[PDB]
DNA sequence: GTCGTTAGTTGTGGGACTAAAGGATATCGTGAACCGAAAAATTAGTGTAACGGGTATCCCACAACGCTAG
């Protein structure tokens, strides 16, 4: 098992949060010099969320790489991942909480590297 | 003759009665009337939709050349 709710959801909303956080308090911060300084610190949160999905992702992926080539797992199948991304197309959470593509493509190019043939049912 | 003493009753009261298993019971009699208490049920009142830039994230597709001449 790679991977907590904790460390990927809720460190994720934990960011999300935050930048809406200072969103709110941007509003009367320091005025009449332009909204380019009213909007400092949001600026600050350019990638952060996005740098720690990546982050995480690329853990998650490679420790499942490592797991497949330890056991000699010359196929990774993943299990009704097409009935998954049908639920999650029509939701919200799902969609904008749960990295699914990125996960996907990180697998698939790091299993075509290493010889593992990736299925998705 | 009379009063305290001692021993032997005599009546009366308090305390015992293996170990092992199990272990169901039924339980009357009725006087009135008003006030207070709190617990419960019924009733009366307020409602959005898209929009400007700008920017955070998602899925989804594609690229990431090779050769010739001045």
């Amino acid at each position: 098992t790679i991977g907590t709710k904790e460390e990927f959801l809720y460190r994720r909303l934990a960011i999300q949060a935050a930048r809406r956080r200072t969103q709110v308090g941007a509003t009367y911060s320091r005025s009449g010099k332009g909204k380019k300084r009213k909007l400092k610190a949001v600026d600050k949160y350019h990638k952060t969320e996005s740098n720690y999905v990546a982050h995480r992702i690329h853990v998650y992926s490679r420790k499942l790489i490592d797991f497949c080539i330890k056991h000699q797992a010359g196929t990774l199948i993943l299990m009704n991942q097409e009935d998954k991304v049908g639920i999650a197309k029509e939701e919200e959470f799902v969609l904008r909480n749960w990295s699914y593509y990125e996960l996907m493509t990180k697998i698939k190019y790091k299993a075509e590297k290493a010889g593992i043939e990736l299925i998705i049912g």
